[PDB]
C-alpha cells in the first residue's frame, strides 16, 4: 500500500467547487449521474482496484520493473516479451489529430425539446417533450494544435451528437454566425493561409501574420467573420458564456412533406462574456488549458453547461426576400428580421473517464442528419459533406470507427456493409447483398412517413449548367461586416480597432497591412481610419470617398450582434480570488463566503506561500495557491479582507495581482485596512465605480460586488488603465 | 418476400451431411454449441431478421437501389451521404494478408487434459481434467496468397489459440516436425526464395521454381524439411489428416521451478492421409477451396476434427545426449528415442460465424506463452518472438489488436497501456503508471508461485561473447533427411523421387538441378541417382562415392515418419462417389447405404445431369452433381451399382471418372452388369486386388469395400496406372 | 500582378537580421550554401513561379475558386474530381505526431572533425580533418504536442543525424547528461506520469502536476534529472545557448579491435545561458514559438549556431 | 489513399504524370516533393499568386466542364428508360 492512510489520495463522489478535490474520472466522480449512452459505454469500462497487472493477452506481470537480461548488467534478451508488448504499445500510442479544430475539450449531457415541433419537422428528438436525448459535446479551437492553447485568439467549434432513436444528429457548428468563405472548394487555401506558414510552422493558435492577412485583403467575402474575430468573440471567457451557430441554412422536412429553412442557434444560459486581449495572451502562457479545465470543472462543481436551442425559420416562399442569399454562409440572418424560436435545452452534466478514448477519438460530421432534417445547396455545407467522412477514415484508422465506443449509435443499426480493419461486429447474416431470398431480403428498406420511416430527400427542383461559377447573390462582402461593427458598444468597438492593429502590426510585409486598411475603408471610415492611425497610415482622399455599403434590410443595428449591449449576466461558476493574510479577520470572511455561496460563486483562498494561515479567531485556512500560482487572469474578481495587511502591503505579488486584475477591468473589493492598497491602483479617496470599500465586508459591501460581478467587467474603467504599468 | 413459400432457403438447424443443406454460419447452423469463448463473443454478434436497413449511424435506408440525382436521368449529387457511406465502407474492405501462411481455414472448438500434469507443469490450463479451456485454430499452407488453392505442395501451418484462466497461450505449429532453415535472420531471404519471384510475381503455391531451390542448393541446413515437402506429407488428404508439432524445443516450469525440456506434438485422431501428386495438382483447378470446405463441412456434419496433444519430454541433464543439438529447429527427435506422452484432447466443433471477422483476423503469436511454459535459445524461435507482434501491428492497424473480439482474452486483463488507434476499452484507473499512489497501486504485480502467479523467466545461465555466429553443433544437415528417407515404405519413397524430379524439370537452369542432385548425393544415393535420372544428369564418380552420413543415434529408421508403415486409417467422415444410370438397381443402392451409414461415410450421387432419376422399383433418386461437376479427385472410393449400365456405358464423363479414380489409386466396386466398365481401366477377368467386384452389392461387397477404404490407397496399383492414358 | 510592383514581397537572397525582412525556405533565402545532402534533395524539391495550377495527375485548373454545380446556386456534383482530390488531399495532411518530443525545430549543417581519431575509432567521419559530414538536427522539448509552446521547463532533446560515408549516424540527446529513469521497461510509465493526465488531458507542456511528482515520490532514482529540470537549465535561452550529451555510455572501437567507453558532449560556442521561470512560463504566452522562431532567425542573420 | 498509404500515392513512381504539375495541397503520409512556394495557398502575393489558374483553350488550356443542361428534381430513382 503506497495511498496515504487518510484515503486523502482519492476525491469524493460529490458535487465540490474547483480546486477543492482533486479532479477524478467522470465515473468515478459522479458514478450515480446517467443517460442511455452513458450506460451503453459499461461494455468498454475497464476498472483497476484489486486486479492484477497483466499484459493485454492476460499474463500476470511479477516484475514490471525490469527488462529481462544475461546478468543483472547484462544485454536486453528479444525474449522479453513483456517488455516488447509494453513498450510496443507505448510506441503506437499517437493517431492523427484533426486537419482543423485539434484543439478541444469535451462533455456528455442530455437534450429535451420545450414542446413538440410535429408541425414543422418529422425528427424524432423534436417530437415529444418528455423524450430525453443523449449528447456528447465537443467544443474547439480552429487553427492550432491538439497540444496549443485554449484562450488564443480564434473561431471556437461546437459540436454536438445527438444519439437519438432514429441515429445520430451531428449539429457541427461554431461560435460565430458566419464562415470566412463561401465555396469548401476554398477551404484548404483558408486554412491553409491561417495555420503555420509552411516554411517554418509558426505561428501556432495566432492568425496575426503575413499569410492570412494576404489571404483577407485578397478575398473579400472573408471580412465579416473577420470582423468577428477581430471583437471579443474570438477570445470568450468559457465554453460556457458563448453563442453557437449552425452557420449554413439547413432544412426542416415535417410529415406532410413541407420543407422550412431553418438555421441553428446555441444561447448560453451562464449569459454572454468574454476576455480582454492582453488578459486572454498572459493566460495562454500562465494557463493554456484554462477552458478544458473551467469546462470540466464547472461540471465537477454542479455549475452544469446549459444552452438553450433554438431555430430561425424562413418559410420557402420567402428564400429570395432579403437582400442576401440565404444559401451564402458569410451571411448572417438578423435576430430583428427573423427571431430565433426557442426549441429546448442541454445540459453537459458528466466528463468523459478517458480523454483520449471518448474525445480525441470521437467523429462528428454534418452530413450525419436523421429523417425530418435536410440539406440545401449552401456551396460551403455541400463540400462539407465529402469532407467529414473522408477524414474521419484516415484518421480513426478506417471504416469502422462508427463502432469506436463513443461513436456508435444507440438505436439500432444493421446494413450489408462488411469487413474493414478492426472490425469489431460479427454478422450471422447469410446474405451480404440485397436483394437476397437467402435471409428473405433481411435487414430491409423502410419507406419514408410520419416516425421510424426511411430517410428521403426533399425533392427541390434543379435548373442549370454544370458551372464552376460563384451566385452573382453572394458577391457583395462589405454590409454585414458594417452591420455588426455598428452593433458593438463603444468599448467593443475599441477592441476590435485593437484586435486588427496588433495583428496588423505583426505582418511583415506593409503593403499587406495598408490593402487590409483599404478593406476596412469599404466597411466603415472611423474603424478603418482608427486602424490606419495605430499602423502608421494616412488614408487617401480616395479611401476618405468610399461610399458605405448599405444598410442590411433596412437595419442601422441589431444588438443582438453585440456580447454585452443587452445585460444577460449570470454569476453562477464564476470565481474569486480572496488575498489571504497571516491574521485574517474571520468576520469578513464568514459574510464574504456566505454571500459568494448564496449565489453560486467560487472562491481561491490565495497567500504567499502554500500550507495554511490561521485566522484571527482560531480557524486554520487552507491556502489554493500563490499570488504567482493562480494569476488574476483565472479569476472574474478580487477581493482582500481585512487582517494583518501589513502582512501582505509590501508584497509585489499581490501589489501586482491588484494591477492586473483591475488593467483587466475585474471588480476589484477592499475591506478595512485592506483600503492601504487604493494606493497601488491610483483610486481617489472618494472611491471609484467598480471598486468596493467598507470598513468591513458586510452585506452591503458583497451585495455591491456581486452586482459589478453581473456586469462581467468595469468598462468605465478602460480611460484609467492606459496609465497603469501592468 | 422474396424467399420461397416452403423455407428450402433455410439451412436444417442440426448435423447434416455434406452437400444435404447449403452451409450456414456457426452460430446459425449449430446454435446449442457452446464453449466460454463462443459466450464471450455474444456482445458483438449482429444478428438481421425482421431489422430495418441503416446507415452505420443507425438511419434508416428508405431506397438502397439508388443514388439522389438531378432528375433521373441527371447527374449523380454530393450531398448523398448514405451512397457515400455504402461505397467509403466498400472501399476499404481489405487488410493486408498475412506475410506468410495467408491462405488458411479455422474453427472453434476445446481441449481438456487427460490428467493433471502439475507435477512437470504449473500451466493452468493442464492443471486438472475437467478443466475445459475454449480453443480458435487456424490451419494454412505458407507460402501462397490468402486467395490460393488449398491443395498445393506445402508445409501446412496449424496453429492453435487456447484460451485460459492464466492468459492466452498460442502453440503456432506446422505439420512436419522440423523448420527449413537455423537462425531467424535467414527467414526473409528463405520465404523470399519460395515465393513468386520479385520481377513477375510467378509461381503462386509452388517451390517448383529457380530461385527456391537455388537457395536449397546453396543453403543444406534446408534439406531436412525440403525431403518433408517432397514426401506426400506436403499434400494432406484434409486437416483433419496430418500430424502437427510445436517444432521447436521449449520448456515446462513446476511450481518448484524445476524446467525439463519438450516438444510439442499434435496427433490425428482421423489417421494420417495424403493425396498424390498428379490428385492434389487437379484438384487446385477442381475445387481450389477443397480443404477449406472439407473442414468446414465435417464440421457440419459432427465429424469433429479431434487431435491429442502429446509431449516429448527430456530432462535438463540430458541437453547433450543426442547426436543432434536439441536447440535445432532442422533437427527431429525421434520417437523410438523419446516417446510422445498423451497430454490431452482438442475437438473442433464449430465454424465461425464470419471468415473476415474471425478467421482473417485472427492472430497467433509464439511469444505469447503463460507461467508453466518457457523459452529456449533456439535461434529460429528467438527470432519469430520479434516478429509477430510487430507484424500483427502492421497487418491489423494498430497495438490494439487484442482487442478485436476473436482475440480477446476470456480471462481478466488490465495494466497501465492506453491510446492507441482503434481504442476500445475507457479505463477508469485514475492512474496511467506504476508505481501509483493515486490507485493505490492497482493494478499491482503479482509474485510467481505455484498457481495464479506472475510471470518469471527461468534462471538459465547464459556465458560467452556477443557474436553473429552459428553453434557448430548446428553444421551437420544429411542425417535427418536419410532417417527421413529410410523410414518411408517403398511407395511413399517412389513418390519423394518423383516430388523433386518434377519440382527440378521446372527449374529453368540447368546448374541449379545439378546442384540440388549433388546435394541429394549426400543423403542417399539411391534416391540421387532415381532423381537424376529423371532428369537426364549422370552422377560424377566422385558423387558415387559420397560415404553416407551416420546413424542418428544409432536409429536406421523410425517408422513414427511414415505416413502409411503403421497402418491409422479411419473411415468416418470420408466420401464415396455412387455412380447412377437412369435405371438403378434398388437393393444394390439400399445395401451401399446402408453399409455406408454404419461406418459414418458420405455419399455423392452422381449422374449425367442435374435433377432425378428412378430406380428399377420407382425409388426417385436425387442427384447431387454431375460427374464433371465433382469429379473423382474430390472422393475417397467410386462405386458402381447395376442396373441400366448402356445408358452410361459410352459416357466419357463416366468412363472418365473411373480411370482418374483408378490412376489415383482409389478403391473402385463394381455390381453386377457395372462390371462392363472393368474394360475402360483395363482389368483381367479373375480381377485384382482394389476392385471389388460381385453379382450384386452385398453379402460382402461393401466390407470389401470399406477394407479398402480403411488402408486408403491401394499402393500396389503402382506399376499398372503408367500405362492408363487418364 | 498581385505582387507590389517595388517588389517588396520577397526578402532579399542574403543574410540579414531577425525583423528586417519576411522569413524564407532555406533554398530560397540562401540559395547558394551548400553541402553533399542538401544537393542531393534537388531531385525532390518543386518550384512553383511560372508554372501553371494542376492536380496531382497534371491536369490544368482554370478555376480553382468553385465547385462544379447545376447551376451557379445549384448543388454540388459528385463528378467535380478537382474539388475531391484538392479536399481528399488536405484532409489527409496529418501524421501521428511523435511519441515524446513532439515539438521540435530543426536546420541543416555540417561537421568537422579536428583531427583524425584513427587511433580511438574506425569511424570514417571521425578518420580525416578535411572530410566534411552534412547533418541535419533537431532540437524538441519532451512532454509537449507538437502545437505546445517553446519555453517550457522541461528537458530539450537534441538530435544530429550525421549523413557519413559508411551509413548514417545518429546521436539522439538531451541538454542534461543524465535521465530521469534507469531501465527502458519503465520509460511508458515515467511518461505517462509527465504527460497530460488521462481522463482530463492536462496539462500541456508541464510536470507541475500530481502525477509526476507521485513518480518521483516513488521511485528516487529520478531525482538526479529532477533537479536538473527545476534549475535554470529547465529554460534555456535558446536552443544556441545549451549543453547537449548522449547520456549513455556508448564505445568506440579501432581498427585493432580496442574498445573504449564514451560518452558524447556538445559544447555550445555561443555559451550557456537561460530565462528565469516567471519570463519563460509569461513567454510561452507571448510567443509560444519563441525558440523556433530565434532558431530560424539566427540562420538567417548567419549567427549559425555552432557546438563542439 | 486506402490501399496506398495516404494522398501522395501519385508520388509512386509508377503514378507520376510525366508533365509538370504544381498546386497548393502539402503534406500527408510518405510526402515526398519538398514545396519551395513561400506560398501555400491561393491567392496570394506573396509568389505572385504562382503556380496560376489557365483558362480554357484550344491546347494547353486549364480544364472547364461541358456545361450540360440539368433539369429535375433531387431523387432516388432510377430512370424508366432504363427498365
Ligand atoms: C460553416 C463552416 C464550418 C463549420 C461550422 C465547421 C465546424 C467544425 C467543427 C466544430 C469541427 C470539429 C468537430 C470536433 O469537435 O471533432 C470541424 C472539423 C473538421 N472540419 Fe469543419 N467546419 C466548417 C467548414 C468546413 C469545410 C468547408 C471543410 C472542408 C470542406 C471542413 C472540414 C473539416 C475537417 C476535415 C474536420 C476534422 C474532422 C475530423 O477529423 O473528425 N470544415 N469543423
Ligand atoms: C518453426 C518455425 C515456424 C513455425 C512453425 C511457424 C508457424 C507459423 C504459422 C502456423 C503461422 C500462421 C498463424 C495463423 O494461422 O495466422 C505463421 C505466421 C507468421 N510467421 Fe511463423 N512460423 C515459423 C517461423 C517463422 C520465423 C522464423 C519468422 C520470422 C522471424 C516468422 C514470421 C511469421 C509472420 C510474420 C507471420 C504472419 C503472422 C500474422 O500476420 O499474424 N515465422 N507462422
Ligand atoms: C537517454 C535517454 C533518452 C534520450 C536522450 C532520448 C532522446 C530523444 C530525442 C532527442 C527524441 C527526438 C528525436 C527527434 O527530434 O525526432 C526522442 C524520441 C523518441 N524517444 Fe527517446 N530518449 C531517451 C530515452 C528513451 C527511451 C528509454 C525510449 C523507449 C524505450 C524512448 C523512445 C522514444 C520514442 C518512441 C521517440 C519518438 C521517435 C520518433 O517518432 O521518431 N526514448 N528521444
Amino acid at each position: 500500500s503506497l495511498a496515504p492512510e487518510d484515503g486523502s489520495h482519492r476525491p469524493a463522489a460529490e458535487p465540490t467547487p474547483p480546486g477543492a478535490q482533486p479532479t477524478a474520472p467522470g465515473s468515478l466522480k459522479a458514478p450515480d449521474t446517467r443517460n442511455e449512452k452513458l450506460n451503453s459505454l459499461e461494455d468498454v469500462r475497464k476498472g483497476s482496484e484489486n486486479y492484477a497487472l497483466t499484459t493485454n493477452q492476460g499474463v500476470r506481470i511479477a516484475d514490471d520493473q525490469n527488462s529481462l537480461r544475461a546478468g543483472s548488467r547484462g544485454p536486453t534478451l528479444l525474449e522479453d516479451f513483456i517488455l516488447r508488448e509494453k513498450i510496443a504499445h507505448f510506441d503506437h500510442e499517437r493517431i492523427p489529430e484533426r486537419i482543423v479544430h485539434a484543439r478541444g475539450s469535451a462533455a456528455h449531457g442530455y437534450f429535451q425539446p420545450y414542446k413538440s415541433l410535429s408541425d414543422i419537422t418529422k425528427a424524432d428528438f423534436l417530437s415529444d417533450p418528455n423524450k430525453i436525448t443523449p449528447v456528447f459535446v465537443r467544443f474547439s479551437t480552429v487553427q492550432g494544435g491538439a497540444g496549443s492553447a485554449d484562450t488564443v485568439r480564434d473561431i471556437r467549434g461546437f459540436a454536438t451528437k445527438f444519439y437519438t432513436e432514429e441515429g445520430i444528429f451531428d449539429l457541427v457548428g461554431n461560435n460565430t454566425p458566419i464562415f470566412f468563405i463561401q465555396d469548401a472548394h476554398k477551404f484548404p487555401d483558408f486554412v491553409h493561409a491561417v495555420k503555420p506558414e509552411p516554411h517554418w510552422a509558426i505561428p501556432q493558435g495566432q492568425s496575426a501574420h503575413d499569410t492570412f492577412w494576404d489571404y483577407v485583403s485578397l478575398q473579400p467575402e472573408t471580412l465579416h467573420n473577420v470582423m468577428w474575430a477581430m471583437s471579443d468573440r474570438g477570445i470568450p471567457r468559457s465554453y460556457r458564456t458563448m453563442e453557437g451557430f449552425g452557420i449554413h441554412t439547413f432544412r426542416l422536412i415535417n410529415a406532410e412533406g413541407k420543407a422550412t429553412f431553418v438555421r441553428f442557434h446555441w444561447k448560453p444560459l451562464a449569459g454572454k462574456a468574454s476576455l480582454v486581449w492582453d488578459e486572454a495572451q498572459k493566460l495562454t502562457g500562465r494557463d493554456p488549458d484554462f477552458h478544458r479545465r473551467e469546462l470540466w470543472e464547472a461540471i465537477e462543481a454542479g455549475d452544469f453547461p446549459e444552452y438553450e436551442l433554438g431555430f430561425q425559420l424562413i418559410p420557402e416562399e420567402d428564400e429570395f426576400k432579403f437582400d442576401f442569399d440565404l444559401l451564402d454562409p458569410t451571411k448572417l440572418i438578423p435576430e430583428e428580421l427573423v427571431p430565433v424560436q426557442r426549441v429546448g435545452k442541454m445540459v453537459l452534466n458528466r466528463n468523459p473517464d478517458n480523454f483520449f478514448a471518448e474525445n480525441e477519438q470521437a467523429a462528428f460530421h454534418p452530413g450525419h442528419i436523421v429523417p425530418g432534417l435536410d440539406f440545401t445547396n449552401d456551396p460551403l455545407l455541400q463540400g462539407r459533406l465529402y469532407s467529414y467522412t473522408d477524414t474521419q477514415i484516415s484518421r480513426l484508422g478506417g471504416p469502422n470507427f462508427h463502432e469506436i465506443p463513443i461513436n456508435r449509435p444507440t438505436c439500432p443499426y444493421h446494413n450489408f456493409q462488411r469487413d474493414g480493419m478492426h472490425r469489431m461486429g460479427i454478422d450471422t447474416n447469410p446474405a451480404n447483398y440485397e436483394p437476397n431470398s437467402i435471409n428473405d431480403n433481411w435487414p430491409r428498406e423502410t419507406p419514408p412517413g410520419p416516425k421510424r420511416g426511411g430517410f428521403e430527400s426533399y425533392q427541390e427542383r434543379v435548373e442549370g449548367n454544370k458551372v464552376r461559377e460563384r451566385s452573382p447573390s453572394f458577391g457583395e462582402y462589405y454590409s454585414h461586416p458594417r452591420l455588426f461593427w455598428l452593433s458593438q458598444t463603444p468599448f467593443e468597438q475599441r477592441h476590435i480597432v485593437d484586435g486588427f492593429s496588433f495583428e496588423l502590426s505583426k505582418v511583415v510585409r506593409p503593403y499587406i497591412r495598408e490593402r487590409v486598411v483599404d478593406q476596412l475603408a469599404h466597411i466603415d471610415l472611423t474603424l478603418a481610419q482608427a486602424v490606419a492611425k495605430n499602423l502608421g497610415i494616412e488614408l487617401t482622399d480616395d479611401q476618405l470617398n468610399i461610399t458605405p455599403p448599405p444598410d442590411v434590410n433596412g437595419l442601422k443595428k441589431d444588438p443582438s450582434l453585440s456580447l454585452y449591449a443587452i445585460p444577460d449576466g449570470d454569476v453562477k461558476g464564476r470565481v474569486v480570488a480572496i488575498l489571504l493574510n497571516d491574521e485574517v479577520r474571520s468576520a469578513d470572511l464568514l459574510a464574504i463566503l456566505k454571500a459568494l455561496k448564496a449565489k453560486g460563486v467560487h472562491a481561491k483562498l490565495l497567500y504567499s506561500r502554500m500550507g495554511e494561515v490561521t485566522a484571527d479567531d482560531g480557524t486554520v485556512l487552507p491556502i489554493a495557491a500563490t499570488f504567482a500560482g493562480a494569476p488574476s487572469l483565472t479569476v472574474d474578481a478580487v477581493i482582500v479582507p481585512c487582517g494583518n495587511i501589513a502582512d501582505i502591503a509590501d508584497n509585489g505579488d499581490a501589489n501586482y495581482y491588484l494591477m492586473e486584475a483591475y488593467k483587466h477591468l475585474k471588480p476589484i473589493a477592499l475591506a478595512g485596512d485592506a483600503r492601504k492598497f487604493k494606493a497601488t491602483i491610483k483610486i481617489a479617496d472618494q472611491g471609484e465605480e467598480g471598486i468596493v470599500e467598507a470598513d468591513s465586508a458586510d452585506g452591503s459591501f458583497m451585495d455591491e460586488l456581486l452586482t459589478l460581478m453581473a456586469a462581467h467587467r468595469v468598462w468605465s474603467r478602460i480611460p484609467k488603465i492606459d496609465k497603469i504599468p501592468a
